[PDB]
């Protein structure tokens, strides 16, 4: 029978009070026989009525695809309040509900530093620069490396890693030309985190 699946908003979404977090419930195997489903989303047990459902989705497998889209509220999401999901369909004996919330925990402000590379990675043609991002809790993070206001195409970020304090760290590796790093080019490390000031820091690095 149908089967539900509940997403989390990208942490990026959350951390930027521009961008637009979303919660997804995914409905699959949706049969011919009974195709309609219902959605009823509620937000600390209180129902909300402001979610979009997508139009069915025809797989190959001859059953449907079903989304709904919540659009949340950044500090709801960020003050731990639980997203249910409850879906409906003829074929099921009860509906379905699923619930997710963001990952609970005392929050911890990163503490973020950019390292310039060895001096002996200078003998290669290409070189890394390194953002530690360590002290923070919980895990949800974004980090993202740019350069003249644009995101770099050759970075690496670490997942975090438990650290012996209980709070988290990473790195991001970005590499570059050894010879941008040699012109002066400056690199700047993002990281968007719940305990930040405005979510947001950046840290730059130049020769
Ligand atoms: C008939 O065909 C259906 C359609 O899918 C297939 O189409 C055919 C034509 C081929 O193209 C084939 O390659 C396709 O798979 C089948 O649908 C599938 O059903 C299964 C079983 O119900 C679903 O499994 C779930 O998968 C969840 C993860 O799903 C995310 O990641 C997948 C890639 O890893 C991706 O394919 C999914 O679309 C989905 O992507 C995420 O989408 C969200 C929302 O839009 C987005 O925000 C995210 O960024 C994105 N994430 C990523 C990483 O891409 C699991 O989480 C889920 O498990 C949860 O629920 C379980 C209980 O329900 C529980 O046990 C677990 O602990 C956990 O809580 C579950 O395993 C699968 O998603 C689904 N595929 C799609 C595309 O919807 C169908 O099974 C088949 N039916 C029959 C009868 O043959
Ligand atoms: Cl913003």
């Amino acid at each position: 029978g149908p089967s539900v699946a509940l997403f989390p908003p990208k942490p990026k979404d959350t951390l930027m009070i521009s961008r637009t977090p979303e919660v997804t419930c995914v409905v699959v195997d949706v049969s011919h026989e009974d195709p309609e489903v219902k959605f009823n989303w509620y937000v600390d047990g209180v129902e909300v009525h402001n979610a979009k459902t997508k139009p069915r989705e025809e797989q190959y497998n001859s059953t449907y695809r079903v989304v709904s889209v919540l659009t949340v509220l950044h500090q709801d999401w960020l003050n731990g309040k639980e997203y249910k999901c409850k879906v409906s369909n003829k074929a099921l004996p009860a509906p379905i509900e699923k619930t997710i919330s963001k990952a609970k925990g005392q929050p911890r402000e990163p503490q973020v530093y950019t390292l310039p590379p060895s001096r002996e990675e200078m003998t290669k043609n290409q070189v890394s620069l390194t953002c530690l991002v360590k002290g923070f809790y919980p895990s949800d993070i974004a980090v993202e490396w740019e350069s003249n206001g644009q995101p770099e195409n050759n970075y690496k970020t670490t997942p975090p890693v438990l650290d012996s304090d209980g709070s988290f760290f990473l790195y991001s590796k970005l590499t570059v030309d050894k010879s941008r790093w040699q012109q002066g080019n400056v690199f700047s490390c993002s990281v968007m985190h719940e305990a930040l000031h405005n979510h947001y820091t950046q840290k730059s690095l130049s020769l």
